[PDB]
């Protein structure tokens, strides 16, 4: 670890929208805001006008553009885009001070992909080539950056979040000691596709959810800066909501609150954080039979929703059909180290996380936990 002073505070976002970093593409450099997504593996940028884009990548104005003469078509569950592959020179101005040639998906058509008012014009997929489109031979941006420079094979994310635009830091090539307090605890990257991890125990205010730990990782668990919610498999979600309801029973909320469909509001400044429980996930450690525990607050899983005398919030723990997703609701408590070189993900208490005078997010260990390999879904 050390000081990476140029990359501190290089992330921005609209509350409720994703975190982006400024990048440049082409010669002379064209500036774009790029969504930071550890849940995907393509670098793709708007490259034709769109009602939601106020600027885009103009290939004909870049002397260093090279046309791969191949298309790429990418449908998601919600939304889709189509693009033309090529390469160009790419920099991150508040970044590692190096310029690399990378594959770029130039997006020429799209539907429900760009978000009105989000202020980003492309997406930086930071996961591994296995899930790149159209196939794993399309080298992702971070793979190219490391191969072409001496940047260490690691990046770290501090997503700060709101209580006003949000901010944070993406440290490319290192770990900035000023962005966390306490110890960094590492969990193995189980497999290099998404950033897949293994959860071995779940507590609500210290009360064990008491499920077969395989349920926590069915069919996977990933760390995803491109998702807001903490998303839990159906059986785990139902158990967690029941327990969170009971711990907060001093106040009653309509069923639609717990489904994320309705806001809950309190008089400005009187949100009763202390009646809601903390949520702890225990992650497999690097040592045989050891785990560690990360703990978030209601300040993370109750999302502020602004509107021009009340503070109103949406519940941001929701049901998944594709395994656990540790999204911004998890990441905003922590400084998260994606240590690709050593195949591990580090968590430490974030120096910017939102909390109150009496409770803080936490990272603690070690805990004796047996048969942790049985928690992984084959
Ligand atoms: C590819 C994908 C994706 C994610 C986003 N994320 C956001 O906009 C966002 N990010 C962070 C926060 Cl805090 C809030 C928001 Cl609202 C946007 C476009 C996009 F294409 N990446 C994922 N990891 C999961 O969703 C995927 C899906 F395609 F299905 F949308």
């Amino acid at each position: 670890t050390g000081s990476f002073v140029e990359m501190v505070d290089n992330l921005r976002g609209k509350s409720g929208q994703g975190y982006y970093v400024e990048m440049t593409v082409g010669s002379p450099p064209q500036t774009l805001n790029i969504l930071v997504d550890t849940g995907s593996s393509n670098f793709a940028v708007g490259a034709a006008p769109h009602p939601f884009l106020h600027r885009y990548y103009q290939r004909q104005l870049s002397s260093t553009y090279r046309d791969l003469r191949k298309g790429v078509y990418v449908p998601y569950t919600q939304g889709k885009w189509e693009g033309e592959l090529g390469t160009d020179l790419v920099s991150i101005p508040h970044g590692p001070n190096v310029t690399v040639r990378a594959n770029i998906a130039a997006i020429t058509e799209s539907d429900k992909f760009f978000i009105n008012g989000s202020n980003w014009e492309g997406i930086l997929g930071l996961a591994y080539a296995e899930i790149a489109r159209p196939d794993d031979s399309l080298e992702p941006f971070f793979d190219s950056l490391v191969k072409q420079t001496h940047v260490p094979n690691l990046f770290s994310l501090q997503l700060c979040g709101a209580g006003a635009s949000v901010g944070g830091s993406m440290i490319i090539g290192g770990i900035d000691h000023s962005l966390y307090t306490g110890s960094l605890w590492y969990t193995p990257i189980r497999r290099e596709w998404y950033y897949e991890v293994i959860i071995v125990r779940v507590e609500i205010n210290g009360q064990d959810l008491k499920m077969d730990c395989k349920e926590y990782n069915y069919d996977k668990s990933i760390v995803d800066s491109g998702t807001t919610n903490l998303r839990l498999p159906k059986k785990v979600f139902e158990a967690a909501v029941k327990s969170i309801k009971a711990a907060s029973s001093t106040e009653k909320f309509p069923d639609g609150f717990w489904l994320g469909e309705q806001l809950v509001c309190w008089q400005a400044g009187t949100t009763p954080w202390n009646i809601f429980p903390v949520i702890s996930l225990y992650l497999m450690g690097e040592v045989t039979n050891q785990s560690f525990r990360i703990t978030i607050l209601p300040q993370q899983y109750l999302r502020p929703v602004e509107d021009v005398q009340d503070d109103c919030y949406k519940f941001a723990i929701s049901q998944s059909s594709t395994g656990t997703v540790m999204g911004a609701v998890i990441m905003e408590g922590f400084y998260v180290v994606f240590d690709r070189a050593r195949k591990r993900i580090g968590f430490a208490v974030s120096a910017c996380h939102v909390h109150d005078e009496f409770r803080t997010a936490a990272v603690e260990g070690p805990f004796v936990t047996l048969d942790m390999e049985d928690c992984g879904y084959n």
